[PDB]
């Protein structure tokens, strides 16, 4: 679990939005793993925008920060899950690192602030989906 506070906007994993998520949707993309709702109170979180391909990011399973080197967001296969048939994720990177399931969520960042979040994984690769093209979370 895990999500992006940033303005108005709650920053999630498509396959783990609520109800609440669904009834307060502001913008979602199943390509991308990525939904986006609206909030009451305002965000404490800022979006990197920087072409960084370092960072940190956060493993519930471990309770730990993990510093990474990470691909650029790019289109991989990912396998057949309970959430997504098997297809092409889009604005995916890559980074060798542990996760579970239940990671998704878990913010990568970077000096700038945060780049994404834990989305795929499995076999000591952890997948995370890019936000920081996502000019739009900045204003409104
Ligand atoms: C971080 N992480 N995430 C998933 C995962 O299954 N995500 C579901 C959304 C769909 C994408 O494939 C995973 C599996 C096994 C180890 C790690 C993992
Ligand atoms: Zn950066």
């Amino acid at each position: 679990s895990g999500a992006i506070y940033v303005g108005n906007y709650r920053v999630v994993n498509r396959h783990l939005a609520t109800h609440n998520d669904w009834a307060n949707l502001v913008w979602e993309d199943s390509s991308r793993d990525l939904l986006v709702s609206s909030t009451t109170a305002q965000g404490c979180d800022t979006i990197a925008r920087c072409d960084c391909q370092t960072g940190v990011y956060y493993c519930s399973s471990r309770r730990k920060h993990y510093p990474v080197s990470f691909s650029k967001p790019s289109l991989i296969f990912v396998e057949a899950s309970e959430y997504y048939p098997a297809r092409y994720q889009s604005h995916l990177m890559l980074a060798v690192g542990h996760s579970e399931p239940g990671d998704c969520g878990g913010i990568l960042r970077c000096q700038h602030g945060v780049v994404g979040i834990v989305s795929t994984g499995g076999n000591g690769l952890v997948g995370f989906a890019d936000v920081r093209d996502l000019l739009w979370l900045d204003e409104e």
